[PDB]
């Protein structure tokens, strides 16, 4: 094997590659949302900025996983990055709800990866996931839930002023 | 002819003079809008500021065309600057819609001018129009479309708060 | 159509979407190269840094195309980002050769897109491609050719010192 | 027992003392390497500097373990620090290979210590080992593997220029 490989199960390496592809897919979905809100018939600049920042953060998460895989002596295997489920995200509120669902799915995959690391007795991988991924997932889920709650209370998307003022005040 | 004239067709010179008059007319229309929003019974300061800035930008575009005409050895012929079609612009949303229409008409005239430059094999004129006028027209049209979309979603002009809050948050 | 759409053919919109997917694919390929050179059994840090920078530049090119598509009133349609052709790039020289091939293919697609813009009489699109994409492609192709020539003269990859010293002196 | 002792098994205390002695031994071995490369007939200053820094880092690791042992109410028991296996390390490449082996052995002992902490339900000890020792071991192993790979590709130690240029460019 690799000269640096030590206590790194092949199942963990495969699951790291799968998580890499999932993070890249999440980056792609956020890019799709960000480009939806830049349309002339949507025109919510701070929503688009927020989702572009989320896309870049997901890219950084994938790159950190790739660095971890090379650090442990595993070999990175890249797969296709699937296109997002839709191109029209229909509202700021619907995009925030879908982002919340996506982040919860990514968190569930990370929890499965941590369970795999625990079952294989890989404390370094468990420490990596706990330190760099689980807490960030919890904060992201809480922030998206806060956003969805506020937009819902404002009357979005029926109340046309709601998404505009949320764009100005919360995301601006 | 002029001692500096070279590869400058008379049709291009005439079309440059026509474009000069069109830019001056657009400046006049924007000045009319800006003075409409400064009325005591309208009182939207940031709308008036936005349209005054647009008027000054259109005048700068006309001056740049005049400089181009003198640079190529053509002779500037000024015509009457027609008064705008109306004095009462009736709302912020209606003024933005009419501005979008005016910018699209100016862009169509610029595209015709570029086609004329291409048919006459004047690469300097084509480069001038592409570099300094077409891209700015595209950005201006996109910005006006964004403004119209946002005002429409806010419920303007029926929702009285819409134009006020758009004046404060987007134009302010 | 879009309220901002003007002189934007549907063929141009489709070709812009295809170019978007091509730029994203090129970013993915460069990311694959960058992760190959971070392996413990390759260990060329400046090669990996160079290819990571190339990946980020390709993503920026894709984002600029997306902004152009929204600016002209076209609608962005995202497709799958295909996985790179290989995971093992076998040497610094082979990776540079494949990068040169990839950049030439991207340039050929850009030239086809410019020919389409010229045939449809879209001077704004032609100006966009010429200003922001063709010159950068020419610089990138020249730089990659220089790199390949230097590595070949050094005796890479048979001469083991060649890629190391190229990593230190040229890429470092 | 100690007035501060709480949830600290005697097996954990014994294993902490053993790890202390192992870290001190690793510091001694690195000091031996550093003094080997300062010889007039070897004369690789940056190799010696690198190994002296490694020796000081291992001593700091031992001191941190000693502080942990006093913090939990355990009692430090020091043993003999055995002399290194050899005095002549024969090359930069051989010294790097032996350093890689030594760091992997230290990492294996740390993994055993973490398994002991997990079996005894000592979350503070597991957190201490994961935060301060396992990640650093992974970085050190990866760095040493990178060094060995680069020296091997350069042709060390047969190619006399290889260790000199690695000393100047990588370690300098
Ligand atoms: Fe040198």
């Amino acid at each position: 094997p690799s000269q640096v490989r030590q206590n790194y199960h092949q199942d963990a390496e495969a699951a790291i590659n799968r998580q890499i592809n999932l993070e890249l897919y999440a980056s792609y979905v956020y890019l799709s949302m960000s480009c939806y809100f830049d349309r002339d018939d949507v025109a919510l600049k701070n929503f688009a900025k927020y989702f572009l920042h989320q896309s870049h953060e997901e890219r950084e998460h994938a790159e950190k996983l790739m660095k971890l895989q090379n650090q442990r002596g595993g070999r990175i295997f890249l797969q296709d990055i699937k296109k997002p489920d839709r191109d029209d995200w229909e509202s700021g509120l619907n995009a925030m709800e879908c982002a919340l669902h996506l982040e919860k799915s990514v968190n569930q995959s990370l929890l499965e990866l941590h369970k795999l690391a625990t079952d294989k007795n890989d404390p370094h991988l468990c420490d990596f996931i706990e330190t760099y991924y689980l807490s960030e997932q919890v904060k992201s889920i809480k922030e998206l839930g806060d956003h969805v709650t506020n937009l819902r209370k404002m009357g979005a998307p029926e109340a046309g002023m709601a998404e505009y003022l949320f764009d100005k005040h919360t995301l601006g």
